[PDB]
């Protein structure tokens, strides 16, 4: 973890106010010491034009893509960003207004490409994404648009999430509501041929959806070496509302009587599995890793307590309000909780009306009912009162989809991110850094080059420090053993929220 | 908290074997020392004689009620022990066989009155009590038996739980099965024309029952100074299957798609609340204490997660088993966790969709649904794998039904005691005591008579010690404040399991 800290002084609005662009890299001046291995470009995406002219934007995820880029060499650090020329950019530029409907901004007088969210690799390209149809190629040394990519073009969905999974040779895999299904993509690594891995993607497995006509938003999933998990939630987008000056926020809704269901196919044999697992309702952003334990997959989540959608609270208007105000908002949100649940792989019916978690180190059960649904209840690994673990990240090289015991967060307060945090997933112990006023972002672990241990090496996050007395953002290093401080970078100019991101080694 | 020991040499069967009755006390040897300012006695009840000749008990509630004493006075104890001359017990003697039937033992050639559970305090008078409709009169100096009371001469209900709430006048409150709904029962204070007060009984308020001819097994409840609440479990008695060689265990049966459900009632006013609080399926036995905190009710219950009853683990040949099949029998149970549940008193209607639970110090939700149910998530305050903080207690004289921040507590693993717990239920913080080899018994708190504090004070509990090198079975006295130990008073004689009981203060 919880936060130790309140904001008067309000300077987290500085997360959401507009920015300029460089047009080269700045010299980040270092306190501490830059790790000597440490050595690349940490990208990130995040919005940084809030408003076109006096037209505002309204909601969190609105504002303009803007992709940021800490170089690391010799214990030396540059900081970069440049403004993606998204269609929605580019068309606000030319016409001096907002042209491009975005997910809470109705454009008054076409599908947003606005791809302020992530960053990842397919190939040897680089792509920045929202969660629509479109993703955009970036450079990811000079920060240039290369082009826009049209995945309608290749494979059968309506959109794919922010959070794909990229195996270790390249293999990457993602999820996307089809229009009802959810198909899960796959894209192959780049060949001897060399032709663009995205005219290779393929629909390997498909979802069924609860409601034939109201797929629920879907914003990650789990992978394990054998298997996909996939966790259906009671926030459903409204085909009629959808397909019919609205905006993507207006075609929400949420089903009360639903809860959660869980799904799992096979990823090897290319098939769903019909097991009808099911729990109490929550909202789900992010997975935070998933594995097989002798026939059981175990499934760590982020969750929100409630049915209610949690971007109901992400407007812009409300973020930049006063703490008092920013408390009370969040006030009936649903809670956030990191859960762990226990999918059982051998369902014998001679086990009706039991438990069929029969692991010796959870608490998490599974009951077998006569209607051949499975009733889950999670072990709590973390939960504090509006206090979120979010925006999780491991080693994820070497413990994506495996038995694992650290997570590195993103602590939200009221929603407000104040603090990074780390979780032992097996004790439960928990870490935290944070300084008064200090807005940080989403951490990524960086792994030491001669790790044995699954923490041996830093995490990497850009903070927000505004008032005068301290410059105004800076990069900040984390040792991952116990999140002690080993360096900052500051740079003299501010930095607006920032999403999701990766460090690319070179 | 869980326990850091296994039980390979299977001492806790010694929990399970029939002991004899003494004719007068025996001292116990103390080692350290006994605070001066504890001056009174322990009773509990718990089963004594498992089997009839070669006619044998079944299940772990079936035993002979075997009344305990140890008396404090000047820093030294005595232990006593009697069986209480109840129907059971006297016409067994007499007829050298099992006459009447046991909660899980069928009599071969009538309702058990065999109070092997609690003992409480009622006008001047003790009663102990099982779960039916006798209780019996005993003498807390010479544990003689006085004689049987039959509540349904006085009230209508088919029985009452071993878990009546005392308020410090004297009050007693409990709630017992009516053949359908559940009645509370008052019991007044002795009054100054000195009429034995169980003749004063009346029902106060009636709960509704989830199923017509289904009334759910209930064990304790809920009381604060204005409200009382009940929790309605998945666990249920056929009735008709009740009232046609069967015993009480062949009666349940679990509902697999209700849950649980919550209810509420007004103490003052005498009326039952319609709010439709709902969660999902859980065993309870025990509540741990209810307070009101601005508009709502914070409910802190041991829970055991799943429908399957728990009762069902507790066959005598199942605990008496070695112990890794003993381990293996549990791991298909229900799993135990300590979880706090939060229950708005002010449901608006335009709140509908949304989390009432605006209380700043807690992850507990509830949220109101379009059908006007308020389904509920808790607060995990205590959780490890087959490890059960059970047979709670708190400095119940002043805190019960009021603002608290300690529990103690019985850890089970995989259902045998073996070790004490103290929680923090605003911290989570918690304190183990465990010797190897020791099978303690339900804590009981006991004030320092000064104190100002909540936990300044001892804890009794009585520990079953089989271990060749040791005596067999002693008091335990622990510090309350780091569950430290101060004393310990050892016996020449086994003593076997007990659940509950009390401290009289002399
Ligand atoms: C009606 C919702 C549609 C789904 C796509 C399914 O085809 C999500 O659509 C958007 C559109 C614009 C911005 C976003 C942001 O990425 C969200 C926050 N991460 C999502
Ligand atoms: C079919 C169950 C009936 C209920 C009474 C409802 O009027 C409970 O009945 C017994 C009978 C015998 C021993 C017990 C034990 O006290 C239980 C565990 N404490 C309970
Ligand atoms: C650094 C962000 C601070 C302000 C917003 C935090 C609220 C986050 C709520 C949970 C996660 C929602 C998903 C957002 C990330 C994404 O778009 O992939
Ligand atoms: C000291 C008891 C140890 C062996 C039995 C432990 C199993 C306990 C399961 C949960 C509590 C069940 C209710 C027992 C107490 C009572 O009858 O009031
Ligand atoms: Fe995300
Ligand atoms: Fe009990
Ligand atoms: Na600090
Ligand atoms: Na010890």
């Amino acid at each position: 973890m919880s936060s130790q800290v309140e904001h008067p002084a309000g300077g987290y609005k500085k997360l959401f106010e507009t920015v300029e662009e460089l047009s080269s890299p700045l010299t980040a001046h270092v306190t501490g010491r830059i790790p000597l291995w440490l050595t690349g470009s940490l990208l990130r995406c995040g919005p940084g034009l809030f408003e076109v002219g006096s037209e505002p934007f309204y909601h969190l995820f609105d504002g303009q893509a803007l992709l940021h880029k800490f170089d690391f060499k010799e214990g030396h650090v540059t900081y970069h960003r440049r403004f993606i020329r998204t269609d929605a950019y580019v068309r606000a530029m030319t016409e001096k207004r907002i042209v491009i409907t975005e997910f809470g901004t109705c454009a008054f007088p076409e599908v947003t490409d606005n791809a302020l969210v992530n960053i990842y690799p397919v190939g040897e390209d680089y792509y920045a994404c929202t969660e629509t149809n479109f993703i955009t190629k970036v450079n990811p040394e000079t920060l240039e648009t290369i082009k826009q990519v049209d995945l309608c073009n290749y494979v059968s969905v309506n959109g794919a999430t922010a959070h794909p999974h990229i195996e270790n040779d390249g293999t990457v895999y993602n999820i996307g509501n089809c229009f009802i299904a959810y198909n899960i993509v796959k894209i192959p690594p780049l060949q001897a041929d060399k032709e663009d891995p995205i005219s290779k993607s393929e629909i390997v497995v498909q979802f069924p959806c609860s409601d034939r006509f109201k797929p629920s938003y879907v914003h990650s999933f789990g992978l394990t070496p054998n298997y996909i998990v996939f966790v259906e939630t009671p926030v459903k987008i409204n085909l009629f509302k959808f397909l019919s000056g609205a905006n993507y926020m207006d075609c929400f809704e949420s089903n009360e009587t639903m809860g959660v269901w869980l799904h799992i196919a096979d990823k090897k044999r290319k098939k769903y599995i019909n097991n009808k697992y099911r729990t109490s309702p929550f909202n789900l952003f992010h997975h935070i890793n998933t594995y097989e334990d002798h026939e059981f997959l175990i499934v760590d989540l982020c969750c929100w307590k409630g049915f209610e959608f949690v971007y109901n609270y992400l407007y812009l208007a409300n973020l930049r309000e006063n703490w008092e105000e920013v408390k009370k908002n969040a006030r009936k949100a649903p809670q956030p909780e990191v859960r762990r649940y226990v999918l059982p792989l051998n369902i014998d019916k001679a086990d009706t009306g039991k438990n069929l978690v029969t692991l010796p180190n959870t608490t998490a059960t599974a009951i077998l009912c006569s209607d051949e649904t499975i009733w889950l209840e999670p072990e709590v690994l973390f939960s504090g009162p509006r206090q979120a673990f979010e925006f999780p990240q491991i080693n994820y090289q070497k413990y994506g989809g495996k038995p694992y015991t650290y997570a590195y967060g993103l602590g939200l307060n009221h929603f407000v991110p104040d603090r990074l945090c780390k979780l032992n997933v097996k004790t439960k112990e928990t870490w935290v850094w944070q300084e008064p006023d200090s807005y940080p972002s989403e951490p990524i672990f960086v792994s030491h080059p001669d790790a044995l241990e699954e923490d041996d090496g830093v995490v990497l996050s850009v903070v927000v420090s505004p008032g005068a007395g301290q410059k105004p953002a800076y990069l900040l290093i984390l040792n991952a053993k116990d999140l002690s401080e080993v360096a900052r970078a500051e740079v003299e100019i501010n930095i607006p929220v920032t999403f999701h991101g990766l460090f690319k080694k070179s």
